[PDB]
């Protein structure tokens, strides 16, 4: 092959569509008996499945009346809605494996390794090996669920689950603790907190989201408190164990205090995932991997060995599916001869919670650590014509220029669809737009995109 | 004063807010009791809070089984979703009379006439005039209903309606047929439809709006229909009037000859707006209208009478909202001196049907016309993420760019969430930016966005997905 791709999640499949496309002979290197890694099987796909259900479910509930639309209230079929999930997720597997096909990529059912010299063993389940020959490797095996630091813990995936166990629970838990208040703790705590769990998130750091804009993890914590959410913020874990029924989780304020025990039917772990490079023959290949466990990679995504490269969840830079993608593009251009190009300063990053946040470019607390000075503008969506109309007036706008050149430097977004809107603030700053650029482009009234416009306006006047 | 408006409709009342904000001491002269004009008060406001209601209205009959959420029959209560629109209307006129207070602009009440040689007076509900002296005039009159070419029609505003009365109708029809297919027929036709009425568009072009990209349109009829409503095209309304208590639209082929009758229990007419001058004096004046009824303009909104300015549907160009404010700004910014420019190439326009639609830029049928080669790129959301999670697959994205550079020249999206998605082409195009530009900015995945961006890449070169 011209190409060998061990992990079919979204860095790696699409990767390995590019290389197809600029005429390379592909193959993709997969353990799993489906496609799409990661986010297509176990992440993205099906926890935004049942998140849509769940906000309808929530929304039959407390949305409707108000409209003048009048339904007895809502009952949960948990085993049709967790279909939907399935379906969708079936949906986005064979898609993929229609891809392959069309693409003419070979796929490979078994776990692969690198050995070096333009080789990679594949070895399936049932035992039997394949030498497999090119010229070029891309490693893009993802992530794998982390634990506690300090805590050992048992992960059954029914008691103690992880965003996989959590993802197919049986039955709606009466209590469930999320010990992370990142984003895959937050949403799926939504999830079973609209289905009639009483949900507790515990966290180590003193506010919710990873180095998210500070503003906007506090309003959305403010919100996802009213929607019955409980959080216990600077709280270490020492503990999360089986216990009779259900499950203990012991924690103590992070700068030291009293212990407190928590009971829940189910504990949710998502603390930050790892990369995963278990198996592979690293150590052996000469792929060094750097302090955190990460395929060390230089600019043009080549490990410490020629002719392997490494992208997506297991290299360094933000977990995401579509950063993961954009290094699958650019490492086939680069491995084709064109110089391919990442833009790391515009990478959106979205929470499907509701209200949904989603931000792109730099963060308050980033420019604050900068040194560099700037405005802010905002503007409320209790002030917009559309979201009045719908009844989602939660949450704003928000947008960070240079003090000097009026250059935006970061957009934040919380409210309804704040993931799609954020993408016309990425093309902005795709064009090094000023905040006076946005605010001048004419925007459709009355839509929630305005609120995005008149944000912008304030942050230039 | 510096400035006197004449209408508080979206282009009125946002040229005087600017012009306050530029330092201008402004009065805004209205005929109705509340500001905001045909947009907020019997427009844009209302239509999107029906649309809205009727939508979750269809979706919780519709939309929820597949998703494991039971609701037995959903109830309308017509009486409280009218009240929604009248909160919504309510907050967005507060609001604008809310930003006259906070920009010490100051309101008459009365009709306004265009005197010249700076001055304008106001003749208020009473029969008093005043006479107001300005260096400056904005005419702001906005847009009124038209009729049907060469019919006469009586509207009552319950059986024969226009815009205004479908807004309000007492209950729902059985039957309803709109006559125009234009936005606001098949917007108003959409919400009565989803409410139980049976609705008929009948239009005289060959397809529905206007106008906009023969493919979209094509395949929001298709849609529409689907949904069961009705569309008689090339068809030329002859009569319409009540055989109570309900109504009679006669009709013929354009082209062929022989005549139908379509009985309903109320018809809407919805054709073409039309710019509305009636008593502004401009004869008088020395204001030229066009043959259209439009105040001439030049590059400076400036009519044929010095320091007479005319902005938003009374002049050239698309009758929406935002277009008349970005021509209210601009000619706030040209009065006080400063560069005012509004970009006719990016004006986005937006139709709230279900699935909706948005286009900005060209239209195929405006690049064909044009001679200019150019390249299409679709991508549909049967085959998006976000989009089969939401059960929301229908419509696409196209995007159109030059052959030789790759600038792309237009952008239509129908689907859920098209108006807010359109915004991104928009900036694209604000900056002369290529498809490839477009696709290669990072998408967040799952986002319907990404059909956008794979649209891009499919003008530039392959989609990916
Ligand atoms: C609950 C949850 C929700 C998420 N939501 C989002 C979201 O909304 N948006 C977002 O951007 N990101 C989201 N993510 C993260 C997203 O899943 C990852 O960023 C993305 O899947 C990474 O793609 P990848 O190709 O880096 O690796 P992965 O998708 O993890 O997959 C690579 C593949 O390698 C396979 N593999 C590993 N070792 C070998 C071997 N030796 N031989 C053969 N095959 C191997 C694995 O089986 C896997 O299929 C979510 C994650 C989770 C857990
Ligand atoms: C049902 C419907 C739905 C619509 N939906 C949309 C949409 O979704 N998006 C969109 O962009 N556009 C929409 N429009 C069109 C939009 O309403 C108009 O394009 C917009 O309101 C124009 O603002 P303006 O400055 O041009 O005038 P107008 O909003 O018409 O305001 C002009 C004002 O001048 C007043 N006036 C007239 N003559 C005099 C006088 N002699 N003295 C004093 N006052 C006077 C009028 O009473 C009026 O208040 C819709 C229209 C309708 C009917």
């Amino acid at each position: 092959y011209d190409l060998i791709v061990i992990g079919s999640g979204p860095g790696g499949y699409v990767c390995a569509i590019k290389a197809a496309q600029l005429g390379m002979k592909v193959a993709v290197v997969e353990k799993r008996s489906t496609y799409g890694g990661t986010c297509l099987n176990v992440g993205c796909i099906p926890s935004k499945a049942l998140l849509h259900a769940s906000e309808m479910f929530h929304q039959a509930q407390h949305g409707l009346e108000a409209l003048g639309v009048e339904v007895a209230n809502p009952k949960l079929n948990l085993q049709k809605m967790m279909a939907h999930k399935d379906a969708t997720v079936k949906s986005n597997v064979d898609g993929v494996s229609f891809l392959f096909k069309k693409n003419k990529i070979d796929g490979f059912q078994g776990t692969g390794k690198v050995l070096g010299q333009g080789k990679v063993s594949v070895t399936n389940e049932k035992g039997e090996e394949q030498v497999l020959e090119a010229k070029n490797v891309v490693i893009a095996t993802g992530s794998d669920v982390a634990g506690i630091p300090g805590v050992e813990v048992a992960f059954d995936e029914k008691t103690i689950v992880s965003s996989t166990g959590a993802l197919a629970l049986e039955k709606v838990p009466a209590s469930m603790i999320v010990v992370g208040g990142g984003v895959i703790g937050l949403e799926l705590g939504s999830v079973w907190a609209r289905l009639g769990a009483k949900v507790t998130v515990v966290e180590f750091l003193d506010t919710i989201l990873g180095g998210m804009d500070g503003e906007v993890a506090k309003q959305l914590q403010r919100m996802l408190t009213k929607q019955g959410i409980d959080f216990k913020l600077g709280a270490k874990v020492t503990g999360a164990v089986k216990s009779g029924d259900g499950a203990k989780v012991t924690f103590e304020p992070v700068k030291g205090g009293e212990a407190t025990t928590l009971d829940a039917e189910v504990v949710l772990i998502a603390t930050g995932r790892k990369p995963s490079t278990d198996g592979l023959g690293l150590a052996k290949a000469g792929v060094v991997l750097d302090s955190r466990g990460r395929v060390e990679i230089d600019r043009h995504f080549q490990t410490s060995i020629a002719g392997v490269y490494a992208i997506g969840d297991v290299v360094r830079g933000p977990m995401l599916a579509h950063k993961a993608e954009d290094e699958g593009v650019a490492v086939a251009e680069i491995i084709a001869g064109q110089a391919g190009h990442v833009n790391y300063d515009v990478i959106p990053g979205v929470v499907y919670t509701q209200p949904e946040v989603a931000s792109v470019g730099k963060t308050e607390e980033e420019l604050k650590a900068a040194g560099v000075a700037y405005k802010i503008g905002k503007f409320p969506f209790t002030a917009n014509g559309r979201a009045r109309a719908m009844l989602q007036t939660d949450g704003f706008v928000k947008i960070l220029a240079d003090k000097e050149t009026d250059r935006v430097l970061g957009g934040h977004i919380i409210g309804f669809g704040a993931g799609e809107m954020i993408h016309e603030i990425a093309v902005l700053m795709e064009f090094g737009g000023s905040s006076e650029d946005l605010g001048r482009t004419c925007h459709a009234h009355p839509t929630m995109s305005e609120a995005v416009k008149e944000a912008a306006l304030s942050t230039f006047f």
